[PDB]
């Protein structure tokens, strides 16, 4: 990993290397005091047109339930990528603290994570640009969600695959997403995966089985209003035609309950600049 | 292995099964009379119920202050007799560190302080060293997270001071804050002294470096000159030599920005019911 550049705006936090910020330096804002994540690439054939893409797809991301992308720089030996970081830890790390949310608690992050999956698929961004799997919580005392999109360990459970995308080459992304939201909610609200039997995870075919027959079963001690458990049976459904869509769901009572309202970087020109004179390695 | 089932259903409301961790395989549930959530552990009835058990139970249920994890109550089932404690809820400090890369002196200072008053309590109160587990120390689920000590229990050999690897005898006491001062460090580092960080495993290496006192605080990492001092005091390899808890209590970057602040079960209920549970249905 690249030495330690620019001092005079970013202090070294700490180099990592396994999250899903990927292999990353940890980095601090010496004005902001905001901490952020920061990828490299090597300079010279890397730096093509899909890195290209990516880096100015991502920057369109603007929704703040997201890992927005911030700058790029420009070192002699890579490219550096600049991004915000989640200093608060998968949100599965906290369900598991939590043994499981509280309904309301559960709905509140559940939002988030609509309000980003909206916003999201109105930029066009499906299914495996989203790592809805692994949503994470930023720094506050009152925990943002933050979704990663476009990464350029961590345990990563089958039950998050939609049945058609086990039966099917060709799908709808934005409906799978639908499906995954699913599960999101369900293991808040139950501290579990659903469709995994939890007592043999790397049971697959077991797994798999019950996904395609979409057997969940809402634990007898665990108890949520029918509004949920209604939405649940809604997007729980093995048909993409029939599963609930996010409109449907963003106009969802559950969905509305105490739903808050609310829900100078770089020249696109100069970025490209710095791509180009990033194409070649002294 | 699994758990005796749901009881007292009325007072509780079961919140999830757990199985591993640091409150070991658990379950967790909640006061519905406080709305706080609790930890719950299971001995079986009979012989396991030993001396042991009985003063390790006794002495837990004597201890309160605001960075211990506290005993609630103990109770009966046919099988089992059942612990009730405080559960922290908001993880591993240690997590917290790996979250953060490493924190900023004035947090770190934040969590010390509170380690310092939980340890000093328990010197107190003659609960030292292996009573504690201060290796893996908790946090709550404040929202301002409140640091939590586990005693009495029902990694790496950082914390192990060099005279507690070396002498026949040692003070417990002295050995805890070689361990407090491996906590700092980690806070403020991201990563444990002594240890190579590429070699976890190499508990030789390891070891070796322990004996030696060879720490060093990366060039990158930048702490205040009293802070740099109070660790140099602590990492000396001679207990006789250590900076003592009250020593500390007294140190210019503990006293900075600290906080002067730094209905239970009947002792009779408690010891009948450890007997009752003495016999095995
Ligand atoms: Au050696």
């Amino acid at each position: 990993l690249p030495i330690m550049h620019d001092s005079d705006r970013y202090e070294l936090v700490k180099d990592i290397g396994s999250g899903n910020f990927g292999v990353a330096r940890l980095m601090r804002d010496k004005q902001s005091n905001e901490l952020v994540a920061v990828k490299y690439i090597e300079r010279g054939e890397k730096i093509d047109e899909n890195v290209k893409r990516e880096i100015i797809n991502h920057r369109s991301l603007r929704h703040p339930n997201i890992v927005r992308f911030k700058e790029v720089i420009l070192t002699p030996t890579h490219l550096a990528i600049v991004m915000e970081y989640a200093s608060g830890g998968e949100l599965f790390e906290r369900i598991c603290n939590a043994g499981r949310f509280s309904e309301d608690e559960a709905r509140f992050f559940f939002q988030q994570l609509i309000s980003g999956v909206s916003y999201c698929h109105a930029m066009q961004v499906c299914h495996r640009d989203l790592k809805l799997e692994n949503t994470l919580l930023d720094g506050s005392p009152a925990p943002r969600l933050k979704i990663c999109a476009f990464g350029y360990d961590t345990v990563g459970t089958p039950a998050y695959i939609a049945p058609e995308v086990l039966l099917k080459k060709e799908y709808d992304g934005k409906v799978a997403d639908v499906w995954s939201c699913g599960v999101t909610l369900y293991v808040m609200l139950v501290g579990a995966y659903p469709f995994e039997d939890p007592e043999e995870p790397k049971n697959f075919r077991k797994t798999i089985h019950r996904i395609l027959n979409v057997q969940y079963a809402i634990p007898d001690y665990v108890h949520i209003s029918p509004e949920c458990r209604h939405l649940i049976s809604r997007i729980f459904v093995a048909d993409p035609a029939k599963r609930i869509s996010i409109p449907e769901i963003r106009n969802h009572e559950w969905f509305l309950k105490n739903l808050p309202a609310d829900l100078p970087g770089q020249s696109i020109e100069e970025i490209m600049q710095i791509i180009a004179e990033a194409t070649v390695p002294p």
